[PDB]
């Protein structure tokens, strides 16, 4: 009797594994990218930094925060697909010249374009990632592709 | 006799498989609802991102296995309001007083258990407003069903 | 034992709760850009692309271009095409042997819904297939841009 119930439960779990795997592919197409235990997903539209940041936070995640070459390449895929530069979560709003994650932690990885960050006009505290994957500091008031990470 | 050992192993394996599914699915729920969904309690609102007349909007939700947004509490209404605000487009609710003027009901025929009418509403303006729209401020207003509003379904 | 059945019953409760949550999130997932039919799921990207680019998007996503293999699957796909009011590309081509359409695997068609007079290989250069809002098929040049719909 027990073995019968266990084998039934085994069947339910096996079905869920197959169904879940199929569903993951469906969900990620065409606005998501999975890399490691992280998932990037674009909203498909642009917003100023503050608005983009709130959208990600309210959704239970945060703005894209690539921490390795692998994560950056994954994010770049979405930027390329939408052909629109996107905002990252990091800023040097607290201390000019020092970029940090929303927590306050210093960067553990960076992929700055040549000469960046340059605080152009003395007012660039946010970061955007181009279609080539390189980063550039940009005015937080500009509108860029919204991409969150979960 | 000691066959319980093999069954034991199977159970221990299942526990690990279930924990994996739970963790993985917890993450995908958040991913899935961004940026067009909103969960509240055990209900989920999902917008199509475009506008349609009531009849068309109703059919879209029903064919999808759900129904038009039907907030049953202040909390559900506020959750729906978040989507409407984000899209900046008033949306249709599921209720109408098409059967009996002045009496709004859900698609099932049940009378409303919650409402958030703007002052003076419903007013059946022009004697032809049997559908309901929710504004970006969360308030309700009866509106002509032929008008086009944001499509938001609940699942 | 007893301590095992209690464990199984508790675990099964969790699994059935998971089955319920999953079912709900699946319906949410498919609205409004997807459609399920049998064990297959169609999902549109919501934009148009030339065949090669569309085929790459689906492959990279772990699926392939829409490949209706029955009247039921074709009707399901038709719903998305109608909803978007944009004809979409199917996965099949007759690039290897003109006049003989096959799936990406090389297998011959097991179902077709060609519009009257098709496939005609117009201009002697139509090796891809599009499905209209009326559900009928027509061979079209692969370089044209059509709605991207993948199947999983
Ligand atoms: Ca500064
Ligand atoms: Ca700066
Ligand atoms: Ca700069
Ligand atoms: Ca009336
Ligand atoms: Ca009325
Ligand atoms: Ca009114
Ligand atoms: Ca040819
Ligand atoms: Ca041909
Ligand atoms: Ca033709």
């Amino acid at each position: 009797s027990l073995r019968q119930q266990v084998e039934a439960l085994q069947g339910q779990v096996q079905h869920l594994q197959a169904a879940f795997s199929q569903y993951k592919k469906v969900e990620l197409f065409p606005n998501g990218q999975s890399v490691g235990e992280k998932i990037f997903k674009t909203a498909g539209f642009v917003k100023p930094f503050t608005e983009a940041q709130l959208l990600c936070t309210q959704a239970g995640g945060q703005l894209a925060s690539p921490r390795s070459a692998a994560e950056n390449a994954a994010l770049q895929q979405l930027v390329v697909a939408k052909n629109e530069a996107a905002f990252l979560s990091m800023t040097d709003s607290k201390t000019e010249g020092k970029f940090t994650y929303p927590t306050g932690e210093s960067l553990v990885y960076s992929n700055w374009a040549p000469g960046e960050p340059n605080d152009d006009g003395g007012s660039e505290d946010c970061v955007e990632i181009f279609t080539n994957g390189k980063w550039n500091d940009r005015a937080c008031g500009e509108k860029r592709l919204v991409v969150c990470e979960f």
